[PDB]
């Protein structure tokens, strides 16, 4: 059961207050990119050297504020993530970073045990959503979601919902749901310690969206080797409305489950 259930391993306490929780995937991999979109990032002043190799990392973590806050397994959450492009071989321009995604939640969620011919749905978590890549004009970009996460697993799959509303300020970016959409689907297949994954999101009415397919296998008990081959708008929030295909390969410690 508790594999790749965000919410009951949130429950589990942990004796060390400094072992923090998962919350998605922690992976830094050595990407290339099929598109570097320099509009965009004009404004830096190593725009012309940008190069189509980026090293790409994405760290997230969970801290449980308060368990029990709406009943037993229930917990009243935050979570953090950050999706980093790095152009570390970019030698010549003193290896800048491109562009970071911060992207910090507040949730209430519940582990749960509901039934579906096979299935369970395990999580189910609703909360407040921020993600900004801290840029001043004009490369600035930020949005707000309230969001719901539904998890349910049924064998060797894994099946997470992730619909949402937009709420704030969305100038830095007004059509941003032209390419994200209104909500993420996301499937994981566990073939023994193999894991494939697939992330994507799709506004069906104009035709914009995105997917990001990954394999990963464990190097050691902690480490994996993860590849991953993202395709279409949307990859980080200053390229939301740049398509490209990227793919990138590297080490991850937890994969979705
Ligand atoms: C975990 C391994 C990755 C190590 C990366 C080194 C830490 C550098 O840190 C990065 O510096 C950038 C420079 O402004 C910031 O934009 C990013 O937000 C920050 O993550
Ligand atoms: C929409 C609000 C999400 C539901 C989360 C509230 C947590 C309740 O919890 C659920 O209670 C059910 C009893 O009816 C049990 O059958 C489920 O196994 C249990 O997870
Ligand atoms: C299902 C409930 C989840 C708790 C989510 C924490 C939400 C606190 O988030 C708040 O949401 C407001 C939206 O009404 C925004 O205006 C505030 O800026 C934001 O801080
Ligand atoms: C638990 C099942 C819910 C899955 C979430 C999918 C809902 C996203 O559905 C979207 O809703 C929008 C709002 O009206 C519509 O404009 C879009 O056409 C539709 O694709
Ligand atoms: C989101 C990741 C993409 C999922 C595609 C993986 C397809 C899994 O395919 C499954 O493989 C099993 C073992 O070979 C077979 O027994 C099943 O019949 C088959 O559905």
């Amino acid at each position: 059961a508790v594999r790749g259930s965000i919410i009951a391993n949130m429950l589990q306490e942990h004796d060390n207050p400094f072992t923090l929780y998962p919350y998605d995937t922690n992976y830094l991999i050595y990407t290339q990119t099929s598109d570097l979109n320099k509009e965009a990032i004009a404004s830096y002043d190593w725009a012309e050297n940008a190069r189509k190799d980026e090293v790409k990392f994405q760290l997230s973590l969970a801290f449980p504020l308060w368990r029990g806050i709406l009943g037993p397994n229930s917990v009243l959450g935050a979570s953090y993530t950050q999706k980093s492009w790095w152009q570390l071989s970019n030698s010549e321009e003193s290896s800048p970073f491109r562009e970071t995604n911060y992207e910090p939640q507040l949730f209430l969620g519940f582990a749960t045990d509901y039934r579906f011919a096979g299935w369970t749905l395990r999580d189910v978590e609703m909360g407040y959503n921020h993600d900004s890549n801290g840029r001043s004009d004009p490369t600035s970009r930020s949005w707000a979601r309230l969001y719901t996460r539904l998890m349910a697993e049924n064998g060797n799959w894994l099946v997470e919902v992730k619909p949402w509303y937009v709420v704030g300020n969305t100038d830095d970016n007004p059509d941003i749901t032209k390419y994200m959409g209104y909500y993420q689907l996301k499937i994981g297949y566990h073939l023994g310690d193999a894991v494939l994954s697939a992330k994507g999101q799709y506004n069906w009415n104009t035709g914009y969206g995105g997917a990001e397919l990954g394999l990963s296998y464990p190097i050691t008990k902690h480490v994996r080797l993860y590849t991953q081959v993202y395709s279409g708008y949307g990859e980080s929030l200053i390229d939301y409305n740049f398509n490209q295909t990227r793919v990138g390969v590297g080490v991850m410690l937890n994969d979705l489950f």
